[PDB]
């Protein structure tokens, strides 16, 4: 039918590991940073450390477990491994610069349309990759993609991941719960908004009730301030009715490609391109043995 799934489930041990501070906190749960330290390798790996004690909660992280441990790509985030404690942890690479929700909030001065682009063929190069794996995420916004560095993004929270966030769904998804990669598609159309706007709130102040009405009207988000019609006429495909009329996520590629080629043409950012952020060649980005989870391998 489908084919086994070999990926491997690691087990790691308390002691391989510290919690150094908390990351953050919410309904999500609690996310620590840390340090991984294993066996006598040598290499000292920066983690995150995920908790969501109940049998049903465990249930819910072993099921997160399952899809992060299944997915290998840049733009994905994978799992590391597992900690089996009163609370079961999954380990996670850092990604130092947090969501990209608060980054583009944060540093919206410094943000120029060549970074924004990027994001946008990052994010869709790992939709289409969920695709591939015929993965639906059923939650992709702005807060589940994570920043390793400026020029690097990749998409996390497995937590819905399957084979409510009613500003970012698709209306069949409102109406029928039915989802499917071109509900995804929708989400991301939402996602590239929130970039669009430096993280601007999709209906701000409209109650998740009154949604379904609102895109049944015909009303969509508004066109952001940089946003050429090129930019601004994807998002609105992305948020056709009609899903199979809505972009394929190997298409969302080529076309913010293709723009990311002269992004000046496509959006247009009061003082652009004299615009810096952090990058792996600038001063002060133990720390001796210190290893990136991209680099350290099974
Ligand atoms: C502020 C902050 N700094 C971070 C550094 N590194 C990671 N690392 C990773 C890597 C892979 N996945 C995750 C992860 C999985 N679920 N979540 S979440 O539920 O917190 C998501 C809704 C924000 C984060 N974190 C996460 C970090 N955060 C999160 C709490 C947003």
């Amino acid at each position: 039918g489908e084919a086994p799934n070999q990926a491997l489930l690691r087990i790691l041990k308390e002691t391989e590991f510290k919690k150094i501070k908390v990351l953050g906190s919410g309904a999500f749960g609690t996310v620590y940073k840390g340090l991984w330290i294993p066996e006598g390798e040598k290499v000292k790996i920066p983690v995150a450390i995920k908790e969501l004690t109940s049998p049903k909660a465990n249930k819910e992280i072993l099921d997160e477990a399952y899809v992060m441990a299944s997915v290998d790509n840049p733009h994905v985030c994978r799992l590391l491994g597992i900690c089996l404690t009163s609370t079961v942890q999954l380990i996670m690479q850092l990604m130092p610069f947090g969501c990209l929700l608060d980054y583009v909030r944060e540093h919206k001065d410094n943000i120029g349309s060549q970074y924004l682009l990027n994001w946008c063929v990052q994010i869709a190069k790992g939709m289409n990759y969920l695709e591939d794996r015929r993965l639906v995420h059923r939650d992709l916004a702005a807060r589940n993609v994570l920043v390793k560095t400026p020029q690097h993004v990749k998409i996390t929270d497995f937590g819905r991941a399957k084979l409510v966030p009613i500003k970012w769904m698709a209306l069949e998804s409102i109406l029928h719960r039915i989802y499917t990669h071109q509900s995804d598609v929708w989400s991301y159309g939402v996602t590239v908004w929130e970039l669009m706007t430096f993280g601007s709130k999709p209906y701000d102040g409209i109650p998740a009730s009154e949604i379904s009405s609102i895109l049944e009207k015909g009303e969509r988000l508004p066109q952001p301030p940089i946003c050429t019609i090129d930019v601004y006429m994807i998002m609105v495909k992305c948020w056709m009715i009609d899903a199979d009329s809505r972009p394929k996520f190997r298409e969302l590629i080529i076309e913010f490609s293709k723009m990311a080629r002269d992004p000046q043409r496509y959006l247009v950012i009061q003082g652009d391109e004299r615009m810096h952020l952090p990058s792996p060649t600038d001063s002060n980005f133990d720390m001796d043995d210190v290893v990136d989870a991209d680099e350290y391998l099974i």
